[PDB]
């Protein structure tokens, strides 16, 4: 099928407190082909290495991926998502914004 | 990720009588990349009805797919399915063996 | 949680036609508790065959099931979906309409 | 169907660490009927009304569920499953361990 560009979402599965165990979610959907870099950084550093989620799907060949970890969000730390895909010139850095 | 030829099983639902309505399946499985050519044959023709279950993966980005129609048997008949994949030189015909 | 009767549709995967092999279909909806005894008829006789989906459940617990057969529809044949359950009084009798 | 006990396992997603945020599950398995209550206790007392996962399914009319919250394991909390079903006189308690 034709190439399509993924849309990057970024967030935690329930509201930001520091000091307070959490997950980081970055939901990559709507792209083809299949072959995607996804990378969660800390301060601009990947932390675990973490594959895609069993809820993770297919529809009308297009790709629906979920990357996770588990983390306790701090006041100075800063987190983000790094996706690299052949659509993209140049690998896109989604930042995590916990007021969103 | 680097790629896999195709495994292709091609069975109906039960235990084949003529002239008694059935399922026809081509099961592709353990390939990669996603894109794929899968047609179930009826003799000459291409069999233009042709469903498939979604697209399933595993956390190694092997592929998964079922190619399925409703049919009646009859003795003249011949099915086969036709499978063309990038690992492959030329397009696979596997025919469909009533008892195996 | 608390007893919910299930909403019954008996319908065919594709559109009716004499002679054309399909599915019969009886979608048993949105029931509690899960024990329920589904049977599909041809001219007020049992079908003998019967399969069944995989028990499918809502995060509130209301279950999904899917009761259905391979088929060859006839001018003359008559079918139907008998369904008990602990909600109703009497085994219930949903008739299949082809035009619906 | 007939009455069964189910199979009650607790773990923690990862190898647990002193205040590094991880994951507590609960998986209920092999069990019938469906109606189960199941808390996840710390010393005793129970944590945030957590609801069954996704990844829950129903076999042979048979219930699978998984429980699980966040947490950060600490030297001195013990953890531990109550979960109350028919099949049980009592509400049992399986305790969380680690090396388990
Ligand atoms: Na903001
Ligand atoms: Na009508």
């Amino acid at each position: 099928m034709i190439q399509r560009t993924p849309k990057i979402q970024v967030y935690s599965r329930h509201p930001a407190e520091n000091g307070k165990c959490n997950f980081l979610n970055c939901y990559v959907s709507g792209f083809h082909p299949s072959d995607i870099e996804v990378d969660l950084l800390k301060n601009g550093e990947r932390i675990e290495k973490v594959e895609h989620s069993d809820l993770s799907f297919s529809k009308d060949w297009s790709f629906y991926l979920l990357y996770y970890t588990e983390f306790t969000p701090t006041e100075k730390d800063e987190y983000a998502c790094r996706v690299n895909h052949v659509t993209l010139s140049q690998p896109k850095i989604v930042k995590w914004d916990r007021d969103m």
